[PDB]
């Protein structure tokens, strides 16, 4: 309530209860003044003329949103280990966002060297997007989330949305949202801000790799009465055409009545990490699989949850069907293969089909006396009755939520990049420094002022997401697979800082390590 | 068994206002290309606005109980329809509920898309056709598609002034919005229940 | 009518950590086959991780109101898209909700 | 109540009810010191000799008035669309003027480059003209109203009235109002000011 | 509770009772920012290659621990004389740690000569290690304890632990503790921190 006190206590503990884990977090933000307090618009021609596919018309507001979407914002790697090695699933229940210890510094470059003088009276304003009236930018896997290692300082991102476009031009129904319009709360040097949100009833996330291949769901000792056609040419004669049935049994496990069939598929190109086997010709974009909307092709990235590779072929991976995180200290453009982290989806090869394999043959013509039966592969297969499948994994570096588009008809709105799909995700938290004009002229001027005091702000942030957590009771006898840290000498402990002090996450941690039978 | 074929859900006395494209070449001239619409009605019941469409499909080979018509070459396994999981092909047996045969063709049946029970005192391996019981699914030919017939054509290219419109058949068709279908029959010799696999996402888990 | 194209649901200022395969032939050599990833970002909006994908489809013939561009040959019934039930073809009319034309 | 707190929350929402629309607004002002704190008089000869028609005798007080007369101060264009497309008429009923988060900076040009150092103790004073004793300058379509787009900063106008004149000279009944005379309220770095006004029973404006 | 007040009174008396001696103490600390707020690791090769015996792998956290382990922190030599000349033994029962009058200065070397300008809004954070989850570095006879003569100013030490090692390399079970993880309490210019601890039933120390 005053400039000589703190508005909150740094809180960063991670409690554990019988079936709920509360994971508080806190980082030190530093928000500059974006776009010099102007609502510029951005188009592809403005940012350099590009192809029709990479066309976008949108505005770049001066506000910055607080991003705490990625998992590693909340879960320290040990806590993530405790959550993946011991639980069949988890889901978030509520959060408690706090923002305190606001400092508003003023940077003056009037002298030769800038001096960061404090500014007690200046105000920085925040507001939740409680009704989701603005476009949603979280959940689209945008960098700038809360940094993983608490002892570092992160810069607040910048909030710029996109609307309808026609090339570089805007259709007249391209609504332009103004952020000053929303009722914002102004915060001084000693104020603080807090809102409590309750998560929607999102279903439990799967955290178990199935230990029973779907096409092996049956016991191998008793043969079902469902016969099956076995022979059609009972020999080699010119006119030998009979119909010999036979009982389907464990001797021939493949062809036999199965209640359920594997999930949907969308064929993806086969690209191998061993650079020798890949085709010499360039096939990054031209060979990939894309869906066309409004006449502009856009890459799948990553499509419905599928299996990265069949058993025993680790070197492969779908071209654009797997999340590919970047290692610490990795460049932006044209980074070699070894400096980028590829996530394989071999945990759900049991149920879902193989991402780089045709779903299966379907007979086209008629097995007539004059035309041989013909089978054409199914490259893509929409969902069918009786079809079961498992959604994509979430990784410690992966996202949590994503706002389901507010459309009439959607099917299984689990976001494709992995996570939880909610109609009302946790709202955005937009923050901007209230502009303070420097020295207006002593004569009137019917014009908006264009000389502001160069300033920024800094403080803390706190997020307390409480996760529901479903314990496991399985009668697996042999030791179930669990995630562990290799006990081999190395120059650096994994998930810990090196000599320079940069926090490096060496590998992505999927949350499918336990087992649960079909 | 539904007593009203899905593509005949409409009364045959009143024609709906939904027009439909009827003629494109209004004659035989080299450069005669017009667009003549016409009202869809009971005179032409086929092409007319329909709210709902028949259920999913997975094309199955056409094998006939009359042993003469079947192809001489062996096609039991190589010609059948299978789904690949973990790199090992496995026969469908019997796939989503479909219609064993169109009206009037009882001798046919999908190769591996119908429960085939065994009669009393039937051997295990290489049993002739007459000693094994085949279940036909002609009870749901109204709603579900025909198991041994392509779901339907879909236009691929553009009906341009230089390229003729082309239609390629749909061998397999995942479910679409507005699609209705009927599940498989249960028989006195058939099963009752089946444990739904404990996976995150399944659709209509009727075994 | 939705004012946000589904393939443009993301903000154009921050690039997601989801990489994507970018180059396979890193030049023009006979035996040059590498795997160069790159970060997906607003510079290349198309190929990038998207949670949701557009709805179902059933390809329909392209017929133009300008009578000149349409094919000379008759294609009203023979070229249309129909679903077969009980062995009798019947026209779609109008099929699942789709977009009549691109922008 | 202190220099380490805010005197108000930025409020700019525009609610809608069954038959009343409440249109709050907010902008960031920046008021300099006019006329070096002197009550100069202005005449046409002072501002360059002109014709008889363009003759005026008046004083240019150092005070600045808050102008929120133009419509676009309150109604965002979408809100104006909702009000013209759906209503036969409208009339204002009451307002609630607030003024908060006062900062009083001090600009010193003693150095070569001016440095805007903060000034905690300085006071800026406001007062409503509740009895309309001063000449009325709003409502004559003068620029300087609240700017339309909220995210910009506007400069407070300057208050200078006009009285009776004869050419460039003043008839002896040309009353000279002094603004120090009115009971003003002084505001420090952490104070705030607020007055609630009720509109007269003005008839409905035609919107058809 | 404000920047214009003190958060505690300098207390340094040493009372004496029938059979309990209470020895309060107080010194003026001065804590810099260590390792530029980074969690570097340190190995013998990093600090110059040495023999196998002098091998160590550990991290040098930016936190500083308060050390009051040595006796002369508490007992003035006269008090120590009164305690050794008259008592067969002693043992500690409880302590009451206080930390007040926090000042957070900002050193700027932008000019040629550094100027130590005060910084009212900055925060310095403390927390007790109540559950002993971190490695224990006190009690190993490390310098930097509270200085003996009260009228001097001591610099807070730096907290860096050691874990398992193999030469200069770390076995995979070499847990790396991060100090941001513990629930810390943030203190402004006018706040203060205090925790009361009770000593275990340690047996009487021989003094004979």
């Amino acid at each position: 309530d005053g400039v000589g006190s703190s508005s909150g206590n740094w809180h960063c503990d991670s409690q554990w209860l019988g079936d709920r884990v509360i994971t508080t977090s806190t980082r030190t933000w530093a928000l500059p003044t974006y776009n010099n307090h102007l609502y510029k618009q951005i188009s592809n021609s403005t940012s350099g003329g590009s192809s029709n596919d990479n066309a976008y018309f949108g505005y770049s507001t001066p506000w910055g949103y607080f991003d705490f979407n990625r998992f590693h914002c909340h879960f320290s790697p040990r806590d993530w280990q405790r959550l993946i090695n011991n639980n069949w699933g988890f889901r978030p229940k509520r959060l408690n966002f706090k923002l305190f210890n606001i400092q508003v510094k003023e940077v003056t470059d009037n002298n030769g060297v800038k001096t960061i003088a404090n500014n007690l009276t200046s105000t920085v304003q925040v507001f939740t997007d409680s009704d989701y009236q603005l476009p949603y930018v979280l959940g689209s896997a945008h960098e700038g989330c809360l940094p993983p290692f608490p002892a570092d300082v992160f810069m607040i991102p910048q909030y710029g949305y996109l609307t309808l476009n026609d090339g570089s031009q805007a259709v007249g129904r391209s609504s332009f949202y103004c952020l000053e319009y929303f009722p914002s709360q102004m915060l001084r040097t000693g104020n603080n801000f807090q809102f409590s949100y309750e998560f929607e009833n999102v279903p439990f996330h799967s955290s178990y790799a199935h230990s029973q291949s779907l096409d092996r769901l049956m016991n191998p000792l008793i043969d079902q009465y469902l016969y099956y056609l076995s022979k059609t040419i009972n020999g080699s004669g010119q006119n030998q055409q009979t119909l010999k049935f036979s009982v389907a049994g464990p001797s021939n496990m493949a062809v036999q009545g199965r209640n359920y069939i594997p999930g949907p598929s969308y064929r993806q190109q086969r690209v191998s990490t061993t650079v020798t086997q890949n085709n010499n010709s360039e096939f990054a974009w031209p060979g990939a699989s894309s869906w066309a909307l409004n006449g502009r092709n856009s890459l799948m990235n990553p499509g419905p949850a599928m299996a990265s590779h069949k058993e025993g072929e680790d070197r492969f991976f779908p071209l654009s069907g797997s999340l590919i995180f970047g290692k610490q200290g990795t460049g932006r453009d044209n980074v070699d293969a070894d400096k980028v982290m590829i996530t394989n989806e071999e945990e759900i090869k049991t149920t879902n089909p193989v991402a780089t394999e045709s779903y299966g043959q379907v007979a086209t013509n008629h097995q007539s006396a004059q035309a041989q039966a013909q089978t054409g592969w199914v490259q893509n297969q929409g969902i069918l009755p009786g079809m079961v499948w498992q959604d994509r994994d979430v990784y410690l570096q992966g996202p949590i939520w994503a706002k389901i588009p507010h459309t009439d008809g959607n099917f299984h709105p689990s976001p494709l990049m992995g996570g939880f799909g909610m109609k009302h995700p946790p709202p955005q938290i937009l923050i901007k420094n209230t502009p303070v004009p420097a020295d207006p002229p002593t004569a009137f001027n019917k014009d908006k002022l264009n000389s502001f005091i160069t300033q920024y702000s800094t403080g803390q942030v706190s997020v307390e997401i409480e996760w529901e957590l479903q314990k496991e009771n399985s009668k697996r006898w042999n030791p179930e697979i669990q995630y562990t840290s290799n006990y081999y000498k190395s120059n650096n402990v994994e998930f810990a800082v090196n000599t320079e002090g940069v926090y490096s996450e060496p590998r992505p941690i999927g949350t499918r390590y336990l087992t649960r039978n079909l």
